[PDB]
């Protein structure tokens, strides 16, 4: 199991513009297009992102290309961020993938806000950190995904995804 497979499980693949959980315009593997309520604003962003007139639809290959970019941007973001980098550096490989998963979903700024949790992961207090992460809007909104993520930080293995 690797980061790509893990995110492919959590986000799914969709070749036509759709609304994410929060109602935003998304495409492919969790690629947010715009927070704007306009489907047109959305289609414009898409063509800008793909380099072509897509008319709201993309190919598997294009989805995957956006996907490689997003994971890269996520990793580079953690590495450049002063609150995130140190935590990432302190973690084992599996747990490092988990932080990438969160950053991909909620953005660098969003994860950086989980001050207490970041401190606990750094100190390797797994159980305590799982309990604190669960106390968030994130968890309440996407409980099945959050639980997968949380269990992963908890045990350090891929069991939660081996099912899936």
């Amino acid at each position: 199991m690797n980061i790509f497979e893990m995110l492919r499980i959590d986000e799914g693949l969709r070749l036509k513009i759709y609304k994410d959980t929060e109602g935003y315009y998304t495409i492919g593997i969790g690629h947010l297009l715009t927070k704007s309520p306009s489907l047109n604003a959305a289609k414009s962003e898409l063509d800008k992102a793909i380099g072509r007139n897509c008319n709201g639809v993309i190919t598997k290959d294009e989805a995957e290309k956006l996907f490689n970019q997003d994971v890269d941007a996520a990793v580079r973001g953690i590495l450049r961020n002063a609150k995130l980098k140190p935590v990432y550096d302190s973690l084992d490989a599996v747990r490092r993938c988990v932080l990438i998963n969160m950053v991909f979903q909620m953005g660098e700024t969003g994860v950086a806000g989980f001050t207490n949790s970041l401190r606990m992961l750094q100190q390797k207090r797994w159980d305590e950190a799982a309990v604190n992460l669960a106390k968030s809007r994130w968890y309440n909104q996407t409980p099945n995904r959050a639980k997968r993520v949380i269990t992963t930080f908890r045990t350090g293995t891929w069991d939660a995804y081996k099912n899936l």
